């Protein structure tokens, strides 16, 4: 019929997300992480996408969350929505060496 809404529709609001990044000890921008649909799980730099539940760790001190979301989770709709299919495609294209 119609499909694909978020698994944890309680992390849909940016506020709810930066909420968790209060005790964030990492140089990976909390805001860009939250703004990218991410939220800390409570262990390490372990985050997830609120929509596609895509998990990410091992963040480099200067990674751009938006680039990572594309790469690891191309089929996220939230990503598609905020960034558009060219972005995702462009990211993946630059990757190629
Ligand atoms: C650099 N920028 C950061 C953001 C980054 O890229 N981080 C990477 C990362 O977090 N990734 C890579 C894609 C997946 C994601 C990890 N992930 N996925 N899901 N959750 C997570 S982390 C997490 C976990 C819990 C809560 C929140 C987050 C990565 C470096 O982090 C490590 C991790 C982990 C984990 C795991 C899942 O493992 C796979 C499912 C797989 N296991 C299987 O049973 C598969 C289905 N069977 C084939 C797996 O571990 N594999 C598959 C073949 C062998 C191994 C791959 N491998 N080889 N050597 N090391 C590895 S582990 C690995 C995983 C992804 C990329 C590279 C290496
Ligand atoms: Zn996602």
């Amino acid at each position: 019929n119609s499909t694909n809404l978020p698994r944890n529709p309680s992390m849909a609001d940016y506020e709810a997300r930066i909420f968790t990044f209060g005790t964030w000890i990492y140089s990976v921008n909390k805001e860009q992480l939250a703004r990218a649909g991410f939220y800390a799980l409570g262990e390490g730099d372990k985050v997830k996408c609120f929509h596609c539940g895509g998990g990410l760790t091992d963040w480099k001190p200067s990674e751009d969350p938006w680039e990572q979301h594309a790469k690891w989770y191309p089929g996220c709709k939230y990503l598609l929505e905020q960034k558009g299919q060219e972005y995702i495609n462009n990211i993946h294209l630059t990757h190629s060496l």
